[PDB]
């Protein structure tokens, strides 16, 4: 039988995912979403222009409905008591490296339009494999969304990348009927992200994927 | 740019209570789907005469009756290790949202309640307890707790035990496929008390009911 | 009104009380979830319970998987006491969820990849009606690499099991359910989220979808 000890990396991630689950007790939702106006708008930016993905394009929205529902992106600090919400909507996206896991974080979102957000996380990709990501590149998630849907999966639930409050579960484009589905799913500090509160957060979003003739306005 | 915003009355009554609900007891919690057309128009159609009822109450007044069948799922956990208390009354607790936050209140011996006198009265309980008006009478002794998100979203949640009691269940959104309509149920609960095996025995033991209230009159 | 009952402790029931306080405490859980055309396996038990009784869903996932914990090896490892270690283990072990009376055990069988499929559907039986009956022995219940709990034999659709420690993964086999025109099932994943990552969890599953989703070749 072989072993190892835990490594550089792999150390980070065990002591923050104790730490994750150790202190915010997590609840989850999870949500049916009508993806099939997403996909063709986005079959329709790979033809006339270039990229956006469906996890960058998820990323564009997620802040303007974390705008809406304050208490989504806060973090919470070293005092039992506090709590400190914030106003500065930028999310991390978590990325699989030989290495490890990681979550490289795009500057406030709110600022920069599909392509670029979707850019921006093949940069910081092609480059997490290479571990190159400068140790600033990694700070200051507001939120987080984690995708295996492009690796696989429907549903999970996921671990909230702490000290933040949620994160956001993508997963594979199913093809139920004739309209393209895919399940979406929040987990969140259920210390303070009650009960309707998650939910309604994600069915808002849900809301907005499904009738994007509308992020227009 | 930031915000502190510490806590309050309720928030940190629930803050500490739901810390200590997901701290000790470890969550087994199962998903099962159900055919709920049969129940649709049986509700649609109180509508037309009958005044009530709702999806909840409905849920609350068979949830009893299946509960006496594995007692283990009804049992409060304690004060010191080492020590279990399964109870045989029956009061439901059915948590509604306020703005102030998580508000949770308990029909007392919905047992011996009716359709009709569960739902009329969640909805006298939740009427008020948005706008904050519910007695220390309206709060205590729960037996197991039961929490609809689908008046509001959601196909299925991984919801937490009420503290101290031992399971709960989660209702979502009600969908259309074939058309008929499903939607998920689930309930969470201690893995001390409630192996696996017996909580599943517990959800199908209620989807079956769901599926024939033709014979909820035994 | 009302009046309670207070029911106390025991060998079996206080060992899952602690295994499972336990279990929690210290693996931060990960669940995910694939559903798999298990119209193609379905068919296959199905030609197989007319003449070679017997052979299970539990008995066909039982033999696939222990050939996929050897591609991903990060999932097939025991959860060390001296705290920061690994264990990973190079044998499959493969254990299984049972509802005895009495409580929740499980059971071991010892060496998957070298039982053909039958076997090992043999052998749960030979065990589960042994462990109903609380005659089941020491060196019977051990050495678990990893562990299969099924429900679908009583229902549910989906579930986020948790993991016998102190092993690493848990896979939560579920009822099928007939879509259109098809058979499906959905299966559940939940690992240490730290010994297992994001993805890998469930690249593996998804590989695990592959050799349901396609027997046909699973001659080789």
């Amino acid at each position: 039988e072989e072993i190892l000890e835990m490594h550089g990396l792999r150390r980070i991630i065990f002591d923050k995912m104790t730490k994750a689950k150790q202190i915010m007790p997590h609840f989850t939702v999870m949500e049916e979403v009508d993806v099939t106006s997403m996909v063709s708008i986005l079959d329709s930016a790979k033809a006339r222009n270039r990229k956006v993905t469906v996890t960058g394009f998820l990323a564009r929205i997620v802040p303007s409905i974390l705008k809406q529902y304050p208490y989504l992106n806060a973090i919470y600090d070293e005092t039992r008591r506090v709590y400190i919400l914030k106003k500065y909507y930028n999310i991390g996206i978590a990325v699989d490296t030989p290495d490890g896991l990681n979550v490289f974080v795009i500057k406030d979102a709110d600022r920069k339009s599909m392509v670029e957000i979707s850019a921006e996380i093949s940069d910081k990709a092609s480059r997490a494999r290479e571990n190159k990501l400068q140790l600033d590149e990694v700070q200051d998630s507001t939120f987080t969304i984690t995708n295996v849907g492009t690796i696989g999966g429907i549903m999970s639930t996921p671990i909230i990348n702490y000290p933040e409050v949620a994160i956001l579960g993508v997963h594979r484009i199913l093809e139920r009927e004739g309209r393209k589905y895919m399940y979406l799913s929040l987990s969140c500090d259920h210390r303070l992200i009650d009960g309707a509160v998650a939910t309604r957060f994600i069915v808002d979003l849900k809301k907005v994927i499904e009738d994007p003739n509308a992020i227009i306005y």
